Formats: C-alpha cells, sequence, structure tokens
C-alpha cells in the first residue's frame, strides 16, 4: 500500500539486499502523472547507497529491499511513504505520489 513493487524485469529471485549492505542501482524518479525530477541514467553514473544506514524515504528503502539482484522494478510510493504533506520544497510538491524505475545492478 505505501509502496507497490511491480516487476519490469525479474531478478535472480534469491539475492536480496541486507540492512547495511551497499546497493548499486540505476533509477529514474517522476511525479506520478507528472514530471521527471531525477535520473541516474541521465548522469551515466549508478547510485550507490547503504540500505538502512544511509536513510532514504520509506518507500525507497522498503521497495529496494524487496528486489533481488538484477531486478528492474516500478516502485509506486504513496506520499506517506515519501515526502508527505510537506513535500520536499522546491522539488517534490505536497502529497505527491512518486514513481521510481529502479534497477538493482549489484550488491557490494
Ligand atoms: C537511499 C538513501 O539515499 N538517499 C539520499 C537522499 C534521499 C532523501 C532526500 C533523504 C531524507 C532523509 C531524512 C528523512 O526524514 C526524509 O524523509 C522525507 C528523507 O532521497 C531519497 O530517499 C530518494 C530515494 C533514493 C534516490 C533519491 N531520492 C529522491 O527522492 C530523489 O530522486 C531526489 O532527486 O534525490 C536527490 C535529492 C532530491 C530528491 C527529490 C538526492 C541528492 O541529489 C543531489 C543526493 C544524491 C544527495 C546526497 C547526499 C549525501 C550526503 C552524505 C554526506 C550523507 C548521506 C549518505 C546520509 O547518510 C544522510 O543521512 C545523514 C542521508 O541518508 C542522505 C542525504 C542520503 C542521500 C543519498
Amino acid at each position: 500500500p505505501g509502496v507497490q513493487v511491480e516487476t519490469i524485469s525479474p531478478g535472480d529471485g534469491r539475492t536480496f539486499p541486507k540492512r547495511g549492505q551497499t546497493c548499486v542501482v540505476h533509477y529514474t524518479g517522476m511525479l506520478e502523472d507528472g514530471k521527471k525530477f531525477d535520473s541516474s541514467r541521465d548522469r551515466n553514473k549508478p547510485f550507490k547507497f547503504m540500505l538502512g544506514k544511509q536513510e532514504g524515504i520509506r518507500g525507497w528503502e522498503e521497495g529496494v529491499a524487496q528486489m533481488s539482484v538484477g531486478q528492474r522494478a516500478k516502485l509506486t510510493i504513496s506520499p506517506d511513504y515519501a515526502y508527505g504533506a510537506t513535500g520536499h520544497p522546491g522539488i517534490i510538491p505536497p502529497h505527491a505520489t512518486l514513481v521510481f524505475d529502479v534497477e538493482l545492478l549489484k550488491l557490494e
């Protein structure tokens, strides 16, 4: 409900990120039925982060944790699992549902 994870291409079905593990991903984020606000693909540089230890929005952490290595997935994140009633001023409006197209490339 807070985050829906829908497969674009399956992963290995077996290797999922552990809390504290470094995840290497490509992503594109857009406002649902609106504008693209960020893409690591457009920078040709994958995004690395430590799941849990480097805190992200709830739907990102819980959505990526549900993915296995190699998986590409559409994450639809409700505002309560994203930036909420305040949004992220200047970038994400109040009460925004977010879509991320995420590909889990590697776990380090
Ligand atoms: C994963 C963890 O990494 N996330 C990050 C940002 C995250 C969100 C802003 C964080 C707050 C934390 C507090 C909670 O209260 C807030 O709740 C409302 C959420 O962003 C996201 O969660 C999502 C999902 C991942 C891709 C980016 N993202 C977006 O929405 C965007 O696409 C956006 O364009 O990203 C961009 C921002 C705007 C979004 C719409 C991302 C931004 O660019 C230039 C980048 C890459 C910034 C990097 C900062 C690094 C700083 C370090 C010193 C330390 C760092 C590792 C930490 O440890 C921090 O702690 C102490 C914290 O951990 C941070 C800042 C992690 C970064 C890597």
